[PDB]
Parts: structure tokens; sequence; C-alpha cells
């Protein structure tokens, strides 16, 4: 840990990260960059409680215990020169570095095909896009979403509360693909469809022409505003351009070191070792942006501390559903405890592979969630009479 | 670059590399340790000349580039300690060093079908498997492979001109199922199916019994020996414990450097950016393995030189057809020149992605393959009907 420190972006990983480097006992320089002009806030209540009270002074991340940190907010970093050591800012400012955190995030990857489109077509990543997508959803009004991931269902579910109509286009044969069991991904479809959402799946977006969109079957759907969720890409320009391995993300060890001598990433940003299925994927969880930007101030403060060890996890809030999933989709067997109904939806998934947990869904069941990820953590075989049988209780089991 | 230099691994990238630095100018301690006891040699010949012919001497690496450099033959590393800066070898011995270059390359995939297996199962990496296989290739005994690569397709042709009667399991519906244009795996099937060869594809090995092969659709190959061509995984295991980022290779930037201080790694162990797809693979060519050696070893002693910037290629000698393979296997177009027959194979493609060159085949047609390279590295966008029309020279229109 040489000082200065500068960090590149101000979302929940740089918060974390700078925190950390303070808790820890490192009293240098702290410079943070970035590029929106927004105090730092939380990005989930972007599709849930901020889309419908609209009360941005409720998600603000807590600085407080980032004592000393000089953020030069609505700046954009343009380049790094690592041998120099120093960064240089759209306002004309160089800042020199001992040592450089990239926590830059990841932007919302555009439709080519609406590319050039007539209608309201917009993004939800930042409290910019909240606002704009918030202001043109009158109550009946018609609101096309591109993509089954979580933040598509997720708005899509805060819409539908509203009084709008919900049309979601999904490229693929279920939603939620990326770390979702089928299971789960068949019965959130359906929950859905039971609450009005107008489900395609199947279905490209070809197109468009004066407010209605044109998709793969030659078929048509009027829409006054478009929400596009499939996907995001990594911000690593920046690394590219002095030279840093990267591949839509870029590459770190746990302890979040970069390829090139005293820079270091995390968060959206990072593709990193998976410690489940041993592979190097981008893992763009509000935890591991936590986690990571923790462990790694952690390792800079104290190189005896052990490098990010996290397992994967993420929550999902769709409407009525508070959905959790740990570790991989997929396994050689799935438990099921409780049962799958739209009647009060309350279920647990066990994913087995030769007798070790690797991954937990629970929906509506927080209460089990906790204990699954203590023993998914430690590969635990535990008996699966008793971990179907609905007499278990987990906690109990996970000691 | 830091005084000593060590580097793990003795094969062509790591003689490629060792060379190059003292080209370079770097007159400091050398010291390469390689876990085989043979004087550095080159492995192409394996699967051709050297199983025919029998003379080791003649395929030999010319290490008269490199002087001064202490050979640990016969000796494995470890472990290294990235703090320590030291290695510890297999013999008790630890090795200090300012500069550690893992050239560590890949070591055959296994089938677990026939981990347990009664009969003669080899794969084809090294001098010693090249002469365990040779020795029980009687004329006229029966040899399977699995796997339809080149290294399979190469041992097929050679043995097949030896009077062995070869036939050849691969799990896809096409040979060379990695960088090969779809066109030219055609018709490398018809080539060596019109040789002799049994072709089986979308068959799997499910298991064996006594001199027996069990295939996924019940049926069964009697073989005198079996050789195991189904890929292979980088030997990356030091680098894993030391904390350096992998998935099946070394992630590298274009310097060679890992994400460990001091710590480079090169050739087959690698995983790095290919510059037409813009991805992270790992390439497996012999250019690469020498071309990227020089590379890194050249900004080490320069760094005003440039980083590794070539585009990937390879040759596959197999019987008659000398196959030459660079960039791209397809495009949004693919451009035939010449006639694609058995009768006299002289023919040559062109892949085109909107315009530009992106990759080339030669099939017995050398006198194209290195000015179709010159146009590939510079992204031209020739006229098509120019590259179709067979008046054309192609070493003409490269100026
Ligand atoms: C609508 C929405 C809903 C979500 N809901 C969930 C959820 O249900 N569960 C869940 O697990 N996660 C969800 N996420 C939250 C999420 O995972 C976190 O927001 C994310 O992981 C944060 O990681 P980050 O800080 O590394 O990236 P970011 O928050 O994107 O931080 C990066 C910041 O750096 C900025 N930056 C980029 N380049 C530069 C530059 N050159 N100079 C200066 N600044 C730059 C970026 O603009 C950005 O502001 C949701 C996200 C969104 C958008
Ligand atoms: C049969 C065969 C045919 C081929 N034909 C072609 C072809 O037609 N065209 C083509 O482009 N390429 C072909 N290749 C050649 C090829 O691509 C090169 O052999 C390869 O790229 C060499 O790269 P390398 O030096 O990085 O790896 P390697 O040659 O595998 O060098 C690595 C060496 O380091 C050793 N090592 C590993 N770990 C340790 C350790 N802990 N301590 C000490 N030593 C260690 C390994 O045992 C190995 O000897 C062929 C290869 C084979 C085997
Ligand atoms: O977070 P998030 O919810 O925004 O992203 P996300 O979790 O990755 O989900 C986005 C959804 O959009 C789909 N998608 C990806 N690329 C697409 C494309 N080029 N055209 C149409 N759909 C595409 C994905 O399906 P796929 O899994 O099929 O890519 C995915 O289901
Ligand atoms: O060099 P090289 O010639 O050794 O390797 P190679 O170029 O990678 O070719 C090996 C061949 O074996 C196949 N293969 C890969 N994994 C397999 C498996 N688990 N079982 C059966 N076949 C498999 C590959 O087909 P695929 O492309 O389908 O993996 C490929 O065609």
């Amino acid at each position: 840990l040489k000082a200065p420190v500068v960090v590149l972006g101000a979302g929940l990983a740089s918060v974390s990260f700078v925190a950390e480097l303070r808790q820890a006992g490192y009293q240098g320089l702290i410079t943070v960059v970035g590029d929106e002009a927004e105090r730092p806030y939380d990005r989930p209540p972007l599709s849930k409680d901020f889309m419908a009270h609209g009360d941005a002074e409720k998600i603000r991340l807590d600085c407080k215990r980032a004592p000393e940190v000089e953020w030069l907010l609505g700046v954009t970093a343009q380049s790094f020169d690592p041998q120099a050591h120093t960064v240089a800012l759209s306002d004309g400012r160089t800042l020199p570095y001992g040592t450089l955190v990239l926590a830059t995030g990841a932007a919302p990857r555009a439709l080519p095909t609406l590319q050039g489109a007539t209608m309201p077509v917009h993004t939800l990543r930042t409290l910019e896009d909240a606002r704009r997508i918030q202001a043109g959803l009158r109550p009946q009004s018609r609101l096309l979403i591109v993509g089954g991931g979580v933040i598509g269902l997720e708005l899509a579910a805060t819409a539908r509360t509203a009084g709008v109509h919900v049309s979601l286009v999904q490229r693929g044969p279920r939603l939620m693909s990326r770390a979702a069991p089928a299971t789960l991904a068949d019965f959130v479809a359906r929950y859905h469809a039971a609450q009005g959402v107008d489900l395609r799946f199947e279905r490209s977006v070809t197109g468009s022409v004066d407010g209605v969109v044109l998709l793969d079957d030659g078929t048509r759907i009027a829409a006054d505003m478009v929400v596009v969720g499939i996907g995001v890409l990594a911000n690593d320009a920046l690394a590219r351009a002095a030279g840093l391995a990267c591949d839509d993300g870029i590459f770190v060890d746990a302890y979040g070191r970069t390829t090139c001598p005293d820079v270091y990433a995390l968060g959206d940003v990072t593709r990193q070792r998976n410690p489940l299925s041993g592979r190097f994927e981008r893992i763009e969880t509000w935890s591991n942006a936590q986690n990571q930007g923790i462990a790694v101030a952690r390792h800079l403060v104290d190189p005896t501390a052990p490098g990010y060890a996290e397992l994967p996890w993420y929550w999902s809030d769709q409407g009525a559903l508070r959905i959790q999933v740990a570790g991989l989709a997929s396994g050689d067997e799935e438990i099921v405890r409780g049962e799958v109904s739209l009647d009060a939806p309350k279920f647990t998934l066990i994913e087995l592979q030769k007798g070790r947990i690797v991954g937990a869904t629970c929906v509506n069941n927080a209460r089990d969630f906790a204990p699954l990820r203590r023993l998914l953590a430690v590969g635990a075989k535990p008996d699966r009479a008793a971990l179907a049988d609905p007499a278990t209780d987990l906690r109990k089991l996970a000691a």
C-alpha cells in the first residue's frame, strides 16, 4: 500500500473500499473520482422504492465510516499513466497516486435495433435514468421491457403495482438466465404472468417505427416507453488503454491485483475467480461489490489478511417475491423444501453436486437462507432426506 | 527486468524467450528449470517425421542463440514464494529470482472413461509418449484415436502411411473444432476417409473391457492401442497456489505480466488477448509460443518496445495436406480460391467480416499464405471479385 490512494468510481464498491481502508488503519490521502454529479448512492432502490416514492435522500450511501476523503464528484477520469503514476481528469487536473484502484462498475448494454428509435428508450442504471423513466410512467401508460433479468423484472413488478401495463420481451426461453435455477425461473415467469405482465419468450427486437416495436416474428407492440435491460458491459476502457489484461472486465486475483503494478480493481468492473465453478466470471452482485471492496482494502492495509474468498450470492425483490439466490444454479440434484404455488409463495431450493451443497434459493423465506449460506461455504454433505424433510431445522443442521 | 532471471519450463516458448533476452542485451543470470530429462526439443515432429524415422537428434531446439544459460533438466519446480522471490525445486534446491517467467506449457486432457483401462492408452505430448506409441505400432496393428484435433489427425495420417489401420472417434459433428473454418473441416474429413481412416462422428467413449472400446451408441471397437487427443490443460498449478489469476491458463497482458509483481508467463500456459476476436483465449500454437516469448523478452530488455501484437496462426501437416490457418474461422462471407477436390488438393479460403479480411486458409499453397497474413494484419478491405478471381496475384495485391 503506497500513498496516496486514488480510486476511480464512486459506486458501492468504491465506498465500501475507502471505508475499510480507514477502518483498517490507513490514514494517508484518499481521493475518489466519480463521474456522476451525485452524492454516492445505492442502486437497487432505483427499480423498487425510489421508482415509487421518489426520495433520493433515502438511498444515499453512508460515507460516515470513510472520514477525510475528497470526493471529486461530476468529474470523469480520462486516462492514467501507469509509469508516471498519474490520472488525467476531465476538468484539466492531474492526480498523482501510489496506489490506483479501479472501481468503475459497468454500463447498460445498448440495443442496436433501437439505436435510431423515435420513441422514449431508456436504460436503468443511474439516478438520472430512474427519474427520467419515473416521469413517463403515468398509470395506464404502456411500458415495454426488453430483457428478463432481475432489473427488468424488478421494474416490471414495480410498474404493475403502480397501474402500468407491462409487456416484457426475452430472447431466451426463460427469465433470469444468469445464475437462477430453472425451477425458480419457471416460477418467476408464472408469478409475473399472474400479475398481468405480457411475457414474450423466444422473441427479439428487430427495430422500430413510430412508437411501435418490431419483433422477429413479424409482430408488433405499441409502447409509451421502452426500458432496455439486456445486461451490462464493464467500464474498463481506461484499463484497456493503459495495457491491463481485459476482456469485458478487468482480470484480478483475490487481492484485487491487475496485471499492472500498483493498479488494483474491484466490483462490477472485474472478472474474478468464482470459488465454486473455479472459472473466472464478472460477478455483478451487490454483495460482491461491498465484500470484495472490503477484502481488497483489508489486505492492502494488512498483507497477512487472506485474499477475497466469498461465495457469490444475491437477492431480488420482485413485487411479492423476496428472492435470495446463493451459489450455482444446478448440480446433479435439486431438493425442494415446501411447495411451489402462486398461492402464498414460500419455498427453498438446495442444489447438490455429488452430495455437497453448491447452491440455494429462498423465496419468501429469509429464515432458511443464512444457514444455507453457511453450509454452502464449507461444502457440507448432509443427509438428503433430512434436507427434504420439512420437519428439519436448517439452522440447527448448520452445527 | 530484475536479475537473476528464472524461467520455469523448457519448451519452445522458454527457449525462444531466453534466446531473445540474450540477443536483446541482457547478460545477467538465466536459469531454466525443465521437468523433462531431455535436451530441449520441438514437439510437432512427434506426430510426423519422428514417429516415422525415430531420430530425436533431428528435432532438438537450437540453444545456440542462448549462451550462458544453466538448464536444470529433469527437475520439477514445486512451488514459488512470490514474497520471498524464491522457487523450490524437486531436488531440494532453492532458486532466488528477480524475475520469474512461467513457461510451463500444457498437458494432455485425460479421458475419464478409460481411466482404469486394461489396454495401452497413451497421450501424445512428449518424446517419451512418441517413443512408447511408436513401439506398439507394427504395420497392420489396429489404432484408435479419440479426438479429431490436429494432433489426432496428424498421427492418423502418419500411421496410415505406415500401414496401420486407424479408427478415429470425435464427439462433435466435425473435425478441427478449434479454429478451423467449416469448409476446411469438411474437406479434411473427406481426405482422411479416402485414406482409409474409419471416422466416427457424434460418438463418445463410455468405457472399456478387455481390449475393446465402448461408445455411447452401444457399439464396439477393438484396438491394439488407444491414443487420446481431446485437448490440453494449462500447467498453471504453481500459479494457482501462489495466488496469480488463473482459469485453465495464466492471465497475462501483452507484456506477459501476470497479476503478481515480478512474475511473467508465456506460451501454452497463458490465456491472452486475441487481437481479432478481442476476447481472451489460450492460444496454444507453435508461432505464439515462439513469437510471444520473443515479444515479452524484448519488452523486458527495452520497455519502449511494443507489447506482443501478433495475430494468431498455425499450420498442420496431415499426410498430403500442408494446411495453414490464420485468424478467425468465419466472418460474414467466405471466398474460395481454386477448387476443393481430393484430386490434387490445392485451394485458399479467405474469411471476410464487413469487408475486412479476418481469416485465411491455404491448403497446399504456401505461396498465397504469407501475403494473406500481411493483408490480415492490417485489416485490409480489398475488392472481393479480385479476391475470388484466379487471375489475381495476392502478393501483388498486398502492396
Ligand atoms: C436498477 C438496479 C437494481 C439492482 N438491484 C440489485 C439486486 O436486486 N440485487 C443485487 O445483488 N444487486 C442489484 N443491483 C445493485 C448492484 O449490483 C450494484 O449497484 C453494483 O454491484 C455496484 O458495483 P460497483 O460499485 O462496482 O459499480 P457502480 O455502481 O456502477 O459504480 C461505478 C461508478 O463509477 C463510475 N465511473 C465509471 N467510469 C468512470 C470514470 N472514467 N471516471 C469516474 N467515474 C467513473 C460509474 O459511472 C459509476 O457511477 C442493482 C443495480 C441496478 C442498477
Ligand atoms: C504432437 C504435437 C504436434 C504438434 N503439432 C503442431 C502443429 O502442427 N502446429 C502447431 O502450431 N503446433 C503444434 N504443436 C506444437 C506446439 O504448439 C508447441 O509445442 C507448443 O505451443 C509449445 O509451447 P510451450 O513451450 O509454451 O509449452 P511446452 O512445450 O509444453 O513446454 C513446457 C514444458 O515445461 C514443462 N513443465 C511444466 N511444469 C513444470 C514444472 N513445475 N517444472 C519444470 N518444468 C515444467 C513441461 O513439462 C514442458 O516440458 C504440436 C504439439 C504436439 C505435442
